[PDB]
């Protein structure tokens, strides 16, 4: 049956839908959300790909270590003679993801931009999470 | 090993890469691109998820009944000092689909809106393929 | 087996049984005891199903970010005329549950309510663990 | 995929909607409602769980050797600032059971009390269905 | 392991606590108790070994196309210095079996025997399950 | 064919025809006879269940360390009228047990009892085979 | 068989014979005649490997959207005194490739090269093919 | 998975990338070089397919036993309208095959030749190779 | 080969090697050393079988929720005519458990006993751990 | 399954159960007690782990070739604030060993030390045990 | 396929990419690094073995409990007329380590050595850390 | 358990220590010791990875076409309160590779240095095993 | 692993280290030490093969029906210069067998001679074992 | 069928008939005769189990780097009223192993001990396989 639902190849409806993730950070959400996340030595750099989500429908909320998205995207409106025959356009509307960071930010200071459906947050990292450089001799 | 792919749940890298599926509409390309086909009495709607691309880098060119979606997106621009940990966005640049569409089109009428990364293109059918109606008695 | 357990059907004795669920909470425990967490912006409401358990009964204590529910059933009493010859519901009657919330909480300020064998604790979030918001642009 | 539906061991969600049970008593229904039937020489107990359900809601009819019991339970209201992060409560909200009994009762002297989500209804046994002593020598 | 159970060979113990068995009679029960059915043109044996029960511990009870066989063996009294080594023989005290004859019985005048352990019981067949014979030619 | 066996569960008629059994002691035989072995400091106490088994039928001998048990259980005699619809009484006439015991016994001062079907046998143990007690310090 | 195949690893031999390929344009054919199809906005470039095929052993014909490439490679001469102890070489003489294109070309203007036995035909699109530009705004 | 990669029929480029195989000589190299020796009583003769490589790019040493064959193929040049929906040339650049003959040749009198993509090598046989034939009597 | 392990049942030198459980408290060590965790009120109390452990061998070090328990066990001194035939104690000598604690302890106020090679810790909890009641209504 | 088993790594729990162990020596019990047997020229050696076991609970008993070794272990005292959360100490209570010896002993010189839960017990062979030397020519 | 690779043995270029590790401590990275870590007392040690890496090229930072080793080794250089014919050094060039300590350390004392290609960290623990010894009595 | 070792993810111990590897260079030898081969026109470099080796441990010889590496890693110091709670570096301390290289070289002008744990050995190719150039016409 | 184990064909490391061998002679040991039993009318003659053992490494004791084979071989002594490439000789150096004879013999009378490695031992039957002539009629 | 050849664990007469071993050194042949190889830098020691064979039947030839070791061993003579009841010494007579060695010997200067039944091959290297030292700079 695995076989069979990557020959269907609907990697989107089947896909983009994972509970629990672990790299080192817990990532638990709903729906379709590919995430990126960038750090560096002052600051932490998420991407959020929320195609056709508007920007007033996001939320975006942090706090210690966890970022929290949550958007929602209208669904494709169709005329009574419009008809779907074909889509791989995951149809949930309720989409979110929580991200727990590996270090401490600062949510007073944080940022985001929202381009081509491509959210972009900046997180500064805590001076409690800045590490410091051990010498080598 | 089907399972273990599932249980990655890599769905964006290992899917979205499809090179031929038909619904009886021949679809063939490659990259990232979830693609939903709304067919009208009078028109054809194509909603192509194109997040993360300018509207100067899609091309986007119809005939008859095929539509070829060419876009490229520029990766993600890192400093030296921020370094990826973890990403589930496709790295792809050149993505593409070649859409056939059931009916044959107007291509001189064709017009595309691109907002918030989603493209929605409107084909009018042609004369040749708009279905007459059959009374019932 | 496994199909054959499925065909016995009996989840309530097999199942609700638990000893390790991670959604990025920790629950552990024993018995059966659904539970239903609710989050909020400024509490957390957990919904906890104790049918057959009388109030006095039930021990609720929190502290931080854990919430141990302790609670038991006593047994159907039958007379020796009386004999069950068909149960689903299950026999154990000391059960409990580990709730590790993913926020704290100020337990000096949480209620419970039991109605129905519905147990509803409201857990209002702590200073630390309310999110900000992060505006964009 | 059975040992997974085991390790999910989301045994109410999966479990508790038995279609078709038969201990020499045939039970049909829908949604979650444990039921333990415990005989008498003179009367049957039948004990089932309905944890949410009001007093009002509960549809209980009788005759000859089957017993309905119909009741809806009504979904967990939430805020719209709320949202179920964790849910092991079965959704489900019509729930019924159909239990066809091993001996006619009279209906006309049953009784029901509904405590703690506990639904206790005595049914006593037609004079038909009482069973005489066959003296051993 | 099915194959090692018969290796094990635990025949009493994993078996003859049967719970359902249909030969258009349908038994069931729990415990140690083999039941023999020899039905006449009058009446119906009933052969069950009830080894190691006393006669004042069956309660034998009847009525229409059903009977009720309840015992209770008292298990085996060890001394402080006795100690099981070894042991073949159910150690399960309450026994009991429901047998749905095929034809309806006269319970009132019924009779039963109990002699080494075997329990045999006479249940005269109603006249309305009393067959006629219908003529060749 | 396991699953079947189990299935059908027809443990005595499939089972209790055990020809070689070791718990440190070897038991064997044919036939239905389940035995338990209760060893004491000075005594051996073997229970057998022989149900349906006269008094008379029973030849108990034993020597050194072995134990046999010979009994024929006369078959259930049925009229011409009467038929055998159900059984699940081994048919089997010669049932024995050959118990070869872990100490000597004094066969020439052992016992026994056959009431309800259950043979209760006592079997001193040799001199040789008494253990002395081993003073700890 | 297959992992043999696989560490034989013949694939030349056992390869390149394939009879039916749909990349959205289906190529039939018999032999080795390794195909890239390199498709541009005016014209397709057809590149394929004739190794050891003379310029005058090729017959290159098109129509529509259909190329055939017919060829015959004179098999490997050798001296009665030579013998052929390994050969991973292709022994088959008529290859063929019959390849539907996805665009009507004009075979009028059509040209090709052979060089370093790379076949590379240039096949200019009928008008009816090439693709207008929808402007997106 | 093996049959998929038969089905795929991809075997240029799944396959002649093979690294050690023993015919009684031993060929290790990288990318796709079919390679065919044919032995006679004073030479050896080694036909190898370099499609598109010039024969400047061909580097041709040989010593004792042992042949090499370093080859470099540009890749297909594309203009930026161009694309390859379509190949199954392998792209592998820098292929060569390391060649360990059965016999020593004289590399100081060898000679090779490159026509249509066919590398056809002529390496005379060392005196201490050449066999003498044994009189049958 | 895992029937066969448990057919050897060699379960003390396969098993009590133990490297990581989480039973919401995660257990890291080497050896054997069985642990049961009875957390109070107010308190934990630690069970830790050290068999042929000397109390001055036990080196027991707490803090915050984190308990190691280190300990070594001289083993077996034999002469050089006596020769081990059987064994199923553990050889290993150096064995440790570390215990993460699910809650805060007051390491100042810990004491342990170690009786009959059982080693019984009590940590009182930190206040900070100490759960408040949570009155219902 | 026995992965499983392996994976849960409850040894102690599902280990040290054994019924019936041959390495030319029987040793048939109940419950958690590791054995060495350690045989010298004029004695053997019995190291028995029995952690948490009284002095006065071991009942240690010997003839011949056989050694029986019974204790019983007071389970863990918990008072009712106090809850087993975690446990891996086998909760059987009467644990035992009978140990067949390969060689006879002198039960009355035998002797046994009980410290930090290791019962070592010494047991002189018998004069037609000991082994005679046969000189090598 | 696991036996192949077992069978290549092509362990570093397969294995040492871990992405996720734990033994208590989490490790998350790329590339080839193997780790050791000591604990003691009053420190940590973390062996790393960085062949080919220069001491410039690593860059070594801590905080709390966390130590990310960050390093790039200079890719094995060839002249043109050089080529691997055999390889099982790892060609990626960045490598790293996150190593998520038990124990919280004062990054502003540690110290590390970078010898033959071993990298030696030292990092004192916190007083926080700092385990307390518990008397036994 | 393929699976397993590969989910373990232990490659270096259980990896390097291969025995027998061809590539047409055979290669046999004990513990990690990564090696890379790059041919020149008139010498083969030797790359060998001896982490922790000192310069003086490794011998060092060659002779015709085979190369002998061997060295001796000093294992991890530690002091009596420092304990390996994790390791992934190889403790075998003997390291050793025979390596038959492809060609003879001339071992009296052969060098090789040591730096950061990379041993890169320069050895001149023997004027018989020097490649001539075959031309091509 | 069981083809493979027979692939690697180390038969002696793998085998020769039996510990329980029953042909009606029960044979336990450790290391390799074949043997052979040749049974006469009036004697034993047991072969053991111990190569590479001293005649003063040997005991030979025995008793009834049991021979004990201890022998020590010292293992291969090397120089610092010379190491092990390859070896198949068991490196065990304490090996010995137990052998449960079928008769009891006269070990008084034993001899045995030690020759190129071949232990060949006497044992005089006893008179309680020698078998008597029953005259055929 | 193979765990049952391991279970019957006949390994001398199933195993130590090996027809091709590759070490990098090249053994075949016939027989029981487990070979220890140890190479130094001057010489090559050959270990070779020969048990109960004489010295005057041990063929021992070299040459190059080859050695041959032929020798017959005489089977177990047997008296008519002598029988083997057991045996696991292999029968096979003629033994011989073919020990293609790693380096050139000087066969004139070789020597061969025979003790115990162990044979020790001393064999010089030759000058063109001693081997330099190479200087690490």
């Amino acid at each position: 049956f695995e076989r069979m639902f990557k020959e269907f190849f609907a990697t989107p409806m089947t896909g983009t839908t994972m509970i629990q993730s672990s790299t080192g950070i817990q990532i638990s959400g709903k729906g379709f959300m590919p995430i990126s996340i960038i750090e560096g030595d002052q600051h932490i750099k998420v991407i959020a790909w929320l195609p056709g989500v508007n920007k007033e429908d996001i939320i975006l909320n942090a706090v210690g270590d966890t970022l929290e998205i949550r958007a929602k995207r209208s669904p494709l409106m169709i005329t009574e003679s419009e008809r779907i025959i074909y889509s791989e356009i995951p149809e949930e509307e309720e989409i979110y993801r929580t991200i727990k960071l590996p270090a401490t930010v600062k949510e007073e200071n944080a940022s985001a931009k929202f381009e081509n459906g491509v959210l972009s947050v900046i997180l500064p990292k805590a001076e409690s999470s800045i590490k410091k450089g051990i010498n080598i001799e």
